[PDB]
């Protein structure tokens, strides 16, 4: 069985610890802390490769920039979600794709783009918007929501095969 360590980055209301959660205890939480940093591990068989999954769900900031950097090193797959009814947090993938590359000095970087609360109306940024910024960076781009799980799984398999291209490239 093979170890991946993967980190969801985004803003803080994006959804990062529903989507966790939703492959752990696969259920929705309505109300969850999201300052509290927890990591789950699960065990799953993908592709015929039983992997299994470190995703850590953090919050934001933390006490010491070193342990920051370091929690963004560890990480062979990065999951960038952000709200299609929040313009705030997309223009923040931005800056979070420029972030971790300089954190692991490097261009390719296993990531995905997702788009939660695609079941919520007041849709902000369009597929297209979304669609282009993962274009420029490579990287797929899918629409999702933790609330009727759409897209949810596919998109942590997804971002394990990003980890694998990388690993055999
Ligand atoms: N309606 C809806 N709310 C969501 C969804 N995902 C997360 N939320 C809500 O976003 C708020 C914060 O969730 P939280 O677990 O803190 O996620 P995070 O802090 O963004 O990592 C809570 O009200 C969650 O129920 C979603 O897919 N649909
Ligand atoms: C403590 N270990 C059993 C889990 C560590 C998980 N971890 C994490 C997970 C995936 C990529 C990078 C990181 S760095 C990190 C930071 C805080 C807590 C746990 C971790």
């Amino acid at each position: 069985m093979t170890e991946y360590k993967l980190v969801v980055v985004g803003a803080g209301g994006v959804g990062k610890s529903a989507l966790t959660i939703q492959l752990i205890q696969n259920h929705f939480v309505d109300e969850y802390d999201p300052t509290i940093e927890d990591s789950y591990r699960k065990q799953v068989v993908i592709d015929g490769e039983t992997c299994l999954l470190d995703i850590l769900d953090t919050a934001g900031q933390e006490e010491y920039s070193a342990m920051r950097d370091q929690y963004m090193r560890t990480g062979e797959g990065f999951l960038c979600v952000f709200a299609i009814n929040n313009t705030k947090s997309f223009e923040d993938i931005h800056h979070y794709r420029e972030q971790i590359k300089r954190v692991k000095d490097s261009e390719d970087v296993p990531m995905v783009l997702v788009g939660n609360k695609c079941d919520l109306p007041s849709r902000t940024v369009d597929t297209k918007q979304a669609q282009d910024l993962a274009r420029s960076y490579g990287i797929p781009f899918i629409e999702t929501s933790a609330k009727t799980r759409q897209g949810v799984d596919d998109a942590f398999y997804t971002l394990v095969r990003e980890i694998r291209k990388h690993k055999e490239k």
